[PDB]
C-alpha cells in the first residue's frame, strides 16, 4: 500500500549517480527498485537529478498529458535520464533491459497537497 508520490520516487528517482555508467545499469536498477518481482516491467525511466529538482517540475510548464489530462508539467531544463526497456531476449524471471542514457526534458503528472509528481508521462 504505497502512496502515489512514494511509488513515483521508487520507480523514477536515481539521485545517487549523475548518469548510467554501464550497459548493466538497468538490469541492476530494475531489480533493486523491485520492478522485476512478479513480472518484468517493460519500460521505466530513471531521473538523475535531485528529488527537489524533479518536484519543482510541478510548478514549471503546464502541458497536456498523453491521456488528455491537464495536470502534466514539462521541465524547463533538460535532465540526465536513463530509459530502461526490455529487450527481445527478456523472459521472466530472467528480465533483460537495454540502458539508454540521455539528457532530455521530463514530463510528469502532479497531484496532491503537497503537489508532487505521481506519474512519469514522457521525456522530450
Ligand atoms: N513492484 C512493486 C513494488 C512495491 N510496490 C508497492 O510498495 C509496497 C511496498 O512498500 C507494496 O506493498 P505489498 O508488499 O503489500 O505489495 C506495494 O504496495 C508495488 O506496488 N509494486
Ligand atoms: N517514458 C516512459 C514511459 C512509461 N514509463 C513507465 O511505464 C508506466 C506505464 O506506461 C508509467 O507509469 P507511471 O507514470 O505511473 O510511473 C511509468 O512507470 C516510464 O517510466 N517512462
Ligand atoms: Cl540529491
Ligand atoms: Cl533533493
Ligand atoms: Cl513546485
Ligand atoms: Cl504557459
Ligand atoms: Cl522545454
Ligand atoms: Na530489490
Ligand atoms: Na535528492
Amino acid at each position: 500500500k504505497e502512496t502515489a508520490a512514494a511509488k513515483f520516487e521508487r520507480q523514477h528517482m536515481d539521485s545517487s549517480t549523475s548518469a548510467a555508467s554501464s550497459s548493466n545499469y538497468c538490469n541492476q536498477m530494475m531489480k533493486s527498485r523491485n520492478l522485476t518481482k512478479d513480472r518484468c516491467k517493460p519500460v521505466n525511466t530513471f531521473v538523475h537529478e535531485s528529488l527537489a529538482d524533479v518536484q519543482a517540475v510541478c510548478s514549471q510548464k503546464n502541458v497536456a498529458c498523453k491521456n488528455g489530462q491537464t495536470n502534466c508539467y514539462q521541465s524547463y531544463s533538460t535532465m540526465s535520464i536513463t530509459d530502461c526497456r526490455e529487450t527481445g531476449s527478456s523472459k521472466y524471471p530472467n528480465c533483460a533491459y537495454k540502458t539508454t542514457q540521455a539528457n532530455k526534458h521530463i514530463i510528469v503528472a502532479c497531484e496532491g497537497n503537497p503537489y508532487v509528481p505521481v506519474h512519469f508521462d514522457a521525456s522530450v
